[PDB]
């Protein structure tokens, strides 16, 4: 059970983010995934909730009326729970692109490892149950997910999902939902990330 990769994910990728609201005594804390430069990945249902007035990430406070550049991923016309957010100028994130994406799909009942900063830092684990085209949720249908056998809790959203295929372990999801001891995470592809970063203007050298 080598977790050198997952520890690297915990060290460089997963961070706490807290949404501050004028509706409730405390901020809603979850996880975010630093991608590169000034962009990170976040759950759509958290980002789009109209209540928050600021959020904190990597020691910075950002208000809602700031001009974020964002990409909301869809699949065959159905929304996914995945959002990409680029902040204004500031201290750069690590370049974590090498940690995302698998070219082969994980073998059924291989091990999924979640990497979370939602309650302090922790890992969770469960076996891969396969991809699903959609889930039916309390906030509607969401597209392009995969499921894993493990009981998950409110706040674990945004945790990185590390799967294995072809001898390699990579992040291919972030946690979205739970239902009766089975969690669901929204799928992340390297090609989607690359094209979203280009749309957002996140400067990257292209390997020729
Ligand atoms: C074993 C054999 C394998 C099997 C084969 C598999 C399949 C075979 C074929 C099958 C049938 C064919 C069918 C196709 C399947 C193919 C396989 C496949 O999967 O292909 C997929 C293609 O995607 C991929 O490439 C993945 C990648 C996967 C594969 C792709 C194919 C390959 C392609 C290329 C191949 C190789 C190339 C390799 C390259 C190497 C790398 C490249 C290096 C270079 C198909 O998926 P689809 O086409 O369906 O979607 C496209 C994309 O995924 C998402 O779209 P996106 O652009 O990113 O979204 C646009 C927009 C962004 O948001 C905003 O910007 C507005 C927000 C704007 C606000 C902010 C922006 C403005 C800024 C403000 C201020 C900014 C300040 C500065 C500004 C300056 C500039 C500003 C910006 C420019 O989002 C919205 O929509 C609005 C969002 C709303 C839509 C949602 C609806 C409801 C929303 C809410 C949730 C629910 C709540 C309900 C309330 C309503």
């Amino acid at each position: 059970v080598d977790m050198g990769f997952e520890a690297a994910v915990a060290k460089k990728v997963v961070v706490p983010i807290t949404f501050m609201v004028p509706n409730r005594p405390s901020g809603l804390t979850q996880s975010a995934l630093l991608v590169t430069g000034r962009t990170f990945l976040i759950n759509e249902h958290t980002w789009s909730n109209p209540s928050w007035t600021s959020f904190t990430i990597r020691g910075e406070v950002h208000t809602r009326d700031e001009p974020f550049q964002t990409v909301h991923f869809t699949h065959h016309g159905i929304p996914t729970d995945l959002m990409m957010v680029r902040l204004g100028p500031g201290n750069s994130f690590p370049n974590n692109l090498d940690k995302f994406g698998l070219d082969q799909m994980p073998a059924r009942n291989s091990r999924v490892v979640g990497v979370s900063s939602s309650y302090g830092n922790f890992f969770f684990s469960g076996n891969f149950l396969g991809f699903v085209d959609s889930i039916t949720s309390e906030q509607g249908t969401y597209a392009r997910l995969f499921r894993y056998r493990v009981t998950t809790y409110k706040g674990w959203c945004g945790s990185a999902l590390v799967c294995e295929a072809g001898g390699v372990r990579r992040i291919i999801g972030l946690h979205s939902a739970g239902a009766a001891g089975i969690g669901a995470g929204t799928y992340i592809s390297k090609l989607g990330l690359i094209k979203a970063l280009k749309h957002l203007g996140e400067p990257l050298a292209t390997m020729q």
